[PDB]
């Protein structure tokens, strides 16, 4: 009872607990057409359709209140996680492979240039960050890892990372839960 169930739903909990199947890559994976901190086409600029389709209306809700966001990094491999956990633990003198959300193709991470595109905690304190925070849902996002919640979701705050889990957003974001606690996983 370490694999994750229903792995490819919107709604799957995929965490240190819940892994997904290493064979697992989505076949609906599309670029959204929004702006990237990054150039060229790499595997990070792919999401799940639907969630690529979400992504560009979060991105233009923003540019409505003058909010300008860049997408920095979304899908990933099971393949490239075991690299990056392994390189990632011997610089010692990250999640491991198949425990990382990223990896259902509906995880973004997502920053400005008010935070120099960088995926770190005083991007919460800029205008753009707050009003992720409150506006995400709007277009099915939650932040997946809330302030005080890594006791539940086993990762510190972190304001830069969207998941993308459709109409349930809005009432996980006003009953301030947590995906684990939302889905009773
Ligand atoms: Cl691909
Ligand atoms: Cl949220
Ligand atoms: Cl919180
Ligand atoms: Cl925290």
């Amino acid at each position: 009872s370490n694999a994750a169930s229903s792995f490819a739903s919107v709604q799957a909990v995929v965490n240190k607990e819940y892994g997904l199947p290493e064979d697992y890559k989505p076949e609906d994976l599309v670029v959204p057409n929004v702006p990237f901190s990054f150039s060229g086409t790499l595997e990070k600029s792919y999401l799940r359709k639907e969630a690529a389709e979400a992504l560009e209306r979060l991105f233009d809700l923003a540019n409505k209140e003058g909010i300008q966001l860049n997408a920095v990094s979304g899908f990933r491999s099971y393949d490239y996680q075991k690299k990056l956990y392994a390189n990632n633990v011997k610089r010692k003198g990250s999640a491991k492979p198949g425990h990382s959300e990223h990896q259902t193709g509906l995880t973004m991470d997502v920053s400005s240039k008010s935070a120099n595109n960088e995926l770190e905690l005083t991007f919460a304190n800029t205008k753009e960050g707050k009003w992720l925070k409150e506006n995400a849902h709007r277009a099915g996002f939650i932040i997946r890892y809330p302030k005080g919640k890594e006791s539940i979701t086993g990762y510190a705050y972190e304001p830069w990372h969207i998941r993308y889990v459709g109409d349930i957003a809005e009432s996980i974001y006003k009953k301030k839960l947590t995906l684990e606690e939302y889905m009773n996983l």
